[PDB]
């Protein structure tokens, strides 16, 4: 089966970077949802782990879907997975997402998840801090969530 | 003095951006910086927090300085910043840096400060955990610090 794809040439990938990837793989069969907004402006995110996210759109490890009309957003692709390890924490990061064509230019979405120590849970509250949605201009998509895997 | 500058409209900032930028007002006499690498290959950052971080460059809160010739890039400037509040963190982000010229593409540059809670400092540990400098090609620049200010 296919898995997160690291950025750089193909070998070039740091062991360091693969070992992340690997501590992370209980997560792999996990999704995380969230729903922000009030009706008729509501979107859900559905976030996973080096694993196929969407229901129609292909790729992506985060999505953005308007409730309204069902369409499905990319917000960052597994095939372009970057991941980094600060003090008590691991950053991962979804590129090649939908391009915005709007007041945020045209430049093409990611995804940045802050996976936070947290040593009483696997994997929960998963939310966004951050989104580029309806009235949230932020022309970037951050999102935290709570793990015992980050903890150093 | 000149402070940091909100991205958004001219009175559109939020209240609650607005909020997080005051909560720091203490950091804004402070200087950070961080050496790595090794001779001849030797780079220097220095991170202010709405202050000028440059000693060449202008409307810089963070600088990336090759020591072998002295040559500062500018990796955002705190005229175009981005703050938002995580769980028990803050990530202030500095946008509008000196555009990339080589494997990276060309975007500007933009600077990442991860200021994780510790209840025992008021701002320390500045050190760079993803970089685009020398061999090393990330093509993100991400900053890690400990702060007392950050914490809730
Ligand atoms: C990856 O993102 O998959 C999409 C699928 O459409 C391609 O368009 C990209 O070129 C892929 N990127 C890389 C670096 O493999
Ligand atoms: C920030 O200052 C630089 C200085 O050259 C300028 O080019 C840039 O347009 C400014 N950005 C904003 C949003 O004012």
């Amino acid at each position: 089966e296919k898995t997160c794809d690291l950025v750089g040439e193909k070998g070039k990938e740091s062991e360091k970077e693969l070992a992340l990837l690997k501590r992370l793989t209980p997560l792999f069969q996990k999704s995380f949802e969230s729903t922000v907004g009030q009706s008729p402006d509501m979107y859900s995110y559905v976030f996973r782990v080096c694993r196929e996210a969407g229901q129609h759109s292909s790729g992506a490890g985060l999505v953005q879907i308007q409730k309204s009309n069902g369409k499905e957003t990319v917000v960052g692709r597994f095939n372009e997975t970057q991941i980094f390890q600060g003090s008590n924490w691991i950053m991962l990061i979804y590129k090649g997402g939908d391009e915005y064509d709007n007041h945020c230019g045209r430049e093409q979405r990611r995804a940045v998840v802050m996976i936070s120590c947290n040593r009483h849970t696997l994997a929960d509250n998963f939310n966004p801090v951050s989104e580029e949605r309806g009235k949230v201009q932020d022309c970037f998509y951050l999102f935290e969530m709570d793990s015992s895997l980050a903890c150093s």
